[PDB]
């Protein structure tokens, strides 16, 4: 009789949209009885919500059936770009509905994606009606965002120049670029837009001059930094493509997998070495930019 819209928008989070994700769904509307409470409910959700994804899918694999109709079939969805709204990640289906009470559920559970990201996707038990607080009504579409995360960092240095007299300052109009090495090849990070939180890399003859080139440059406080970009784990190099006149090299940057350690510990990004200071969400303040470290010094005493 009815029928409603569920919305994935499949994203990638740092603690951005996915394509290839892959969901099934099942008619859960066995697991309802009459005239329950919203507390039974949410009790019934949360449930389903704290179960693994491999535990719900041997619940629903064993006793469901599968329902709706998604872009891969009854029950099956792939997240893919959607014109209409141009975002990625994106994956609709159509299913039967109760806006009266609540006799209709679905479970919805991610399975393998399409052939340095955490999948956290828990098993969703969607029960209509869902009621719009704003309107009062019952609502037609659903939009659920189910959870990736990405780890990524966000390299910066700074860049002094030392004096033979020993007197020393900040530079300004340093111009590097960042390359990778793979396959005893440089490739260089791009101005590509990130797809899936992770950069594109093109091989270049001139560096300085291809606009494909991201180029990071210098600022008044000698500042260095990746700024909107950020890199993942692995090893990377500043490298320098006009230095700062009269102070005329490859920095390395290298990226531990993780935030922590087993004891809990910061594991730091390295610059030539050095361990780097850094937030949560990469933004260098004001109080790491007074700071000024780390340092990479450029004598002028040629
Ligand atoms: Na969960
Ligand atoms: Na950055
Ligand atoms: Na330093």
């Amino acid at each position: 009789d009815q029928t409603a819209e569920i919305v994935i928008h499949k994203r990638i989070y740092r603690d951005s949209g996915l394509n290839g994700a892959n969901f099934e769904v099942y008619d859960a509307s066995s697991l309802l009885k009459p005239n329950m409470t919203p507390e039974a409910i949410r009790a019934l959700v949360d449930r389903y919500q704290n179960m693994t994804r491999k535990q719900a899918l041997k619940f629903a694999r064993a006793n469901l059936k599968l329902a709706g109709q998604g872009n891969k079939g009854i029950g099956l969805m792939n997240t893919k770009n959607d014109p209409t709204l141009g975002e990625d990640g994106i994956s609709r289906i159509t299913v039967s509905v109760d806006q009266q009470a609540p006799t209709k559920a679905y479970l919805m559970i991610e399975v393998a994606p399409d052939p340095d990201l955490e999948r956290k996707s828990s098993p969703m038990l969607v029960v209509f009606p869902v009621t719009d607080p704003i309107s009062g009504n019952p609502l037609q579409t659903i939009h659920l965002y189910p959870k990736n995360v990405g780890y990524v960092r966000d390299p910066y240095f700074f860049k002094f120049g030392v004096h033979p007299d020993g007197t020393s300052k900040r530079l300004a109009g340093a111009i590097f670029a960042i390359y990778r090495i793979e396959n005893g090849k440089k490739l260089y990070l791009d101005m590509s837009p990130v797809t899936d939180l992770r950069n594109k890399w093109v091989s270049t003859t001139d560096p300085l001059h291809d606009d494909r080139v991201n180029k990071f440059v210098s600022d008044q406080d000698g500042l260095v930094n990746t700024g909107e970009r950020f890199l993942p784990a692995g090893e990377y190099f500043f490298e320098e493509l006009q230095g700062v006149p009269g102070y005329e090299r490859a920095i390395k940057i290298e990226i531990p997998d993780s935030w922590e350690d087993e004891d809990g510990n910061r594991r730091f990004v390295l610059i030539d070495g050095q361990p780097m200071q850094e937030n949560f969400g990469g933004v260098v303040t004001p109080e790491m930019i007074s700071s000024g470290y780390p340092r990479v010094y450029n004598y002028a005493d040629k």
